[PDB]
């Protein structure tokens, strides 16, 4: 059951909007010193938004990985709780890798944040993730991609598909991927997603669809991080992973990017290059990724190096760091992990 | 032909190749509202939070966005320009402003208006789009094309001005500003820019070979009240009061809004019905018989009740400065004004 694996039952939650820059920024600014900051009676006011978007700006930080939820202490009820991820501060700090989102890699990185899955750190966009790891269609109607949500969904969730809700996920996919041209041609909106180019509409007319042509604006150190990042779901010691898998395994940067296996490959030989640690190596006549040492602290040196070592800028707390500061974030995990 | 130099300054290629980024916009509202000398001061990259090779494109948009003018500080012994921002960027970036975080498309035509805009006391800062935009023959072309259209008017305007390596920095410039990131090549690399989402530049057959085109769809991203306060500001160049201007002058003069947004009559029309059946000041009249849009009273300041209640009347939040007050607390604006005003 792929997706109940992947996904956490989280559908409409983002109450019909897409993702916006100025959310994703002030939530992290209000969270970084306030738990309560979505919980708030005044919330509305101080974000400086309606009530809904209190909601899906709170949704979007815990979909893109930017803030995890737990309960608050007696005082507090155990309300659910909002706290920033060491990911957040990484990225989002004024002092931080992109603050501004003026990278289109940055873009790609929170994409690949919103589909990712690990054991303890599920996604929170699995109608996302259906449409981009399990779909069988690269063209659809929105009315196609709905029913093969709902069907996952019939598979993998007890408590079973709330069809409108996922019809909700379908436009709101739409709206974050598609030029603004293509929406029902003030009232429109900007979305930064739509730079990344992953989904167009048929010449809605009625029929949307994924592109496949090569990725520009990707960087290679984004695909490189990625494939670590993913190698660093099952193991935390050297070893490797198959080109193929990378290419093709739902999940992973290949169909996560819609990129295929000769594009993974140039992007981590150029990376490998400068990385000691990292080779593309051939054994009749697959090609794997190596590495000598644990794949999630590589992804990081990879990520933090295209960003300009971040994390080497002075007062810039460790994971270690953050996670006294907030020890909620880990509670949050053994939570999710409690579970499996 | 002389439209260019009457349009524009000559400046080319400040910007060094880099288009637009909305961190710029925004941080740099945010130093230069306390600090005139944001972007000359010696610890300046890392107050911007940019690179030393990017201070003074930061600097060259906001001036050019018309979000900043710049002037002489009172100095005694100093040539250095100084920067102020200027009421339109209060309206707008302010935290308590229209649309800080560049939310609403409304709000990228707008400032795609702003940096092709020109009137007296105030000329475009970007001369190569102005030829772009107003005054090229054609909207599909190769690279080379439009250089050498913009030489041919950079001969004609500026006797001294630029190198052709400086206008076709301008070209890779605009080209990078307005057409999908997917037509772009990196040598990291790519930078979002949140002007690609007007959809108004698009690649043509590629191979190999070479060319672009501006686009000439509907533009459902483009709101009325957007349209209806360029054709009145545009107005405004020419008259301080009750006047008109005809629909065909608004579709196709050069620097006005039809060439600007790359919108037809028809579309310039539906926006200005909208609009003007909520303001009893602005109509349409057919005279010979053609069609105008009149105005009952100084075509700028309607423009500006047009456009602020697009965005939820911003000026009637409590303390938001009028133009005055604003004027009061940075007089270098005026006389910035004054100084291009003493040129005509």
């Amino acid at each position: 059951s792929r997706l109940a694996e992947a996904a956490h039952s989280s559908f409409a939650r983002h109450e019909t909007f897409a993702p916006r820059f100025g959310w994703l920024h002030k939530a992290y600014m209000q969270v970084q010193s306030n738990p309560e900051a979505f919980l708030a009676d005044d919330a509305p006011v101080q974000l400086g938004v309606g009530k809904n978007m209190v909601y899906a700006m709170r949704y979007w930080s815990r979909a893109f990985k930017l803030t995890r939820e737990h309960y608050g202490d007696d005082t507090n009820s155990r309300a659910m709780l909002s706290y920033p991820t060491w990911e957040a501060r990484w990225l989002l700090d004024e002092d931080g890798a992109d603050p501004y989102l003026e990278e289109l890699g940055s873009l790609w990185l929170l994409h690949w944040w919103l589909l990712s899955s690990r054991p303890g750190t599920k996604s929170w966009a699995p109608s996302w993730y259906v449409a981009f790891h399990l779909a069988p269609f690269s063209r659809f109607t929105l009315a196609d991609l709905t029913q093969v949500i709902v069907r996952h969904v019939n598979l993998s969730f007890p408590e079973g598909p709330v069809e409108a809700s996922i019809a909700k996920d379908v436009d709101c996919i739409t709206k974050m991927y598609v030029p603004a041209q293509r929406l029902r041609g003030e009232d429109l909106l900007s979305c930064p997603f739509r730079e990344l180019g992953l989904m167009e509409q048929v010449g809605g007319s009625s029929e949307w669809e994924f592109t496949s042509g090569s990725r520009p604006s990707l960087p290679a150190r984004i695909i490189a991080y990625a494939c670590l990042d993913y190698a660093a779901r099952t193991t935390r010691n050297a070893g490797s992973i198959s080109l193929a898998r990378l290419a093709n395994e739902p999940g992973a940067p290949g169909r996560a990017f819609r990129i295929r296996e000769a594009d993974i490959a140039a992007a981590l030989e150029k990376v490998a290059a400068s990385h000691q640690e990292l080779q593309l190596v051939e054994a009749v006549g697959q090609r794997s990724l190596t590495f000598t040492s644990g794949p999630f602290d590589l992804a990081w040196d990879v990520l933090d190096e295209q960003y300009d070592n971040v994390r080497s800028r002075p007062n810039f707390p460790t994971r270690e760091d953050w996670a006294r500061r907030y020890p909620k974030l880990a509670e949050a995990e053994k939570r999710e992990l409690k579970q499996l």
